[PDB]
């Protein structure tokens, strides 16, 4: 099913490990800050100490949000789906700064990655609270800068190190529904924001952007281990599908579940409801036990933002701030080796009709 | 790469139909609300489906003023596209589908707005002036004309106009189309398909042909002129747009449709000449390299001659392609399968782990 070629990410050859550019992702998520991946996913290479130091403050002089820009967030309503609202931050402020020349490609990465959690939580605070919140916050980290704009005061050293390693785990994955639009926009060489806009757009159907949410949703029906055993046992002979479980991909094992279940297992000690961590060991058992499925990313995600006291509904938008890296990687890529496959369809309609005038219809 | 059962270009590359309909049958006799009918509703409509129905889209056009306010703040300078993109987005946090059993209740809104969506930003942005999108005209064609130009335009103006909504309306799978399937494909909403349709089409090697013919027969005030900077263009490996096409072999049907539009136009335009000047450039471009005119060459005169500005030509594509799109959407949302890319790998083996301290 080959749609093109990559140098940046990979599946391992018998299905197992993931790397960046080469790098393991055990090594880049115990070892590195969100920024440093971004740098070695939109550079192509992992910065020195200085080059670290330069990048991560150029990032956080990065996040004026334009007076239009709020003006539109303020204008779409608090009912809104919250991809919805990246979708239309993105191309919004594609109109107000707009690419230009392809030279400015990695400019308009940057300034999308170090303003997107603004984006997200002005609207937030705006359409919920009627509060305009200050985007323009110290906060060294691009973790601690989303959890500060969300919760409103500075975050405890364990959860930015445990946001810190989500953003990794979830900043790239090869080819996939929504890297394939970004990719399939930027080979008839549209400009930058209308890619990503269309990845946010293809990241929005809970098919592919979703899993954690309903994940989360799927625990919480349950108070105790013995209870989420048997009501995911009813939901299997009902062959009603939960999400979080089984990858397109891979066949044993998401390597990125074990990292964040890590972190999920360390946040829910200190967690008024960790005992969903729990509840979301029996779910595991249980999808093993039944239909030998493992669980992907998404699934351990769920507790670990929850315990981060990031809302449930605001899950989806922190994929488009960490993944916004991996596209607009993909989008210099296919810039610079511009082949994508022609989608051709066969066609199963009718054959030439006889013209039927208006006047003999019915 | 999938399935459809909406279009066809013929067995050999031949000829053109809309769910069995000839592209020719439908251009010469039917309406483009019609064929948006028959597109977004899979049947040609009765009379008096399609009075009610053209009624109905006449009702939906006026825009929230939340989406004017939107509009507004969009600079002249920003690329129409964009602004077909934003405002399709927009409209979708203001409108939203909610559930799949409003789908068409939303195509039918947004093929009745998009063009009010562009003529409101252009007059806000490069006039100044807020202009009334709830028009009286009774058919679309001769709506965005109004709302474009200020006044009504002639009978002729908005036949061909009719014609050319109906040439750009569905044209199977294509990287624009194909983008609204794999957004459909994960259970998006109908605006975010759309909208990533318009992101596709945005590019001009896909969506801006026929402004790219308008730059290059600009460039030449004789066909004289025209022949000698082809053939330097051609002997430059350089190639022309408007020329060849993936699928058809010996000519695009709709071709022929568009060109004897703009060559009924010709005479009453101030600038007629041009019609001459593209004439002599599909000439050489047979006579060199044995290509034909597709849709879009012509289609740059026949918008032209319509008065339209130059970098107002794309936004057209959409306000056509949307049902095509809508269509696309709603088979892919009934049979919802589609290939999942994989890629190779060519990058590089498994790097050892360098702490920070340690680099270059």
């Amino acid at each position: 099913q080959s749609a093109g070629e990559t140098s940046i990410a990979t599946v391992g050859k018998e299905g197992h490990g993931l790397t960046y550019r080469g790098y393991r992702i055990e090594d880049l998520a115990a070892n590195a800050t969100f920024e440093e991946v971004a740098y070695l996913l939109l550079k192509n290479k992992l910065p020195t100490k200085s080059e670290l130091d330069a990048y991560t403050k150029k990032l956080v002089n990065l996040r004026s949000l334009p007076p239009a820009l709020k003006d539109t967030l303020e204008r779409i309503p608090a009912s809104s789906h919250p991809m919805d609202v990246m979708r239309t931050g993105c191309s919004m402020l594609g109109n107000l700064e707009p690419e230009n020349g392809f030279e400015n490609e990695q400019n308009i990465a940057d300034r999308l990655v170090a303003i997107f959690p603004a984006i997200q939580c002005y609207w937030y605070h705006y359409s919920h609270h009627g509060k305009r919140i200050d985007t323009e916050l110290d906060d060294l980290t691009l973790a601690g800068y989303f959890l500060h704009l969300l919760l409103g005061k500075k975050a405890a050293q364990m959860a930015i190190d445990c946001m810190n390693a989500s953003l990794i785990l979830y900043a790239e994955h090869e080819f996939n529904a929504s890297t394939f639009a970004a990719r399939v926009c930027s080979a008839t060489l549209s400009d930058i924001y209308s890619a990503v806009t269309a990845a946010i757009a293809t990241l929005r159907g809970p098919l592919h952007g979703g899993a954690n949410e309903a994940a989360m949703d799927l625990i919480m029906l349950y108070k105790t281990p013995s209870e989420a055993i048997a009501g995911i046992k009813r939901k299997l002979a009902n062959k009603e599908l939960i999400m979080g479980f089984g990858h397109a991909v891979y066949r044993e094992r998401d390597p990125r579940n074990a990292i964040i279940k890590s972190w999920a297992q360390k946040l829910a000690p200190n967690a008024a409801d960790g005992y969903l961590f729990d509840i979301s060991d029996a779910i595991e058992n249980t999808m093993q036990d039944e239909k030998k499925l493992f669980p992907n990313l998404d699934f351990y995600s769920a507790t670990a933002y929850h315990f981060l006291n990031i809302p449930t509904k605001l899950f989806t938008p922190i994929f488009v701030m960490s993944r916004v890296t991996g596209w607009c990687a993909h989008i210099f890529e296919q810039r610079k080796d511009n082949r994508i496959i022609r989608p051709n369809a066969d066609y199963i309609g009718p054959e030439e009709q006889g013209w039927v005038p208006i006047e003999k219809r019915r």
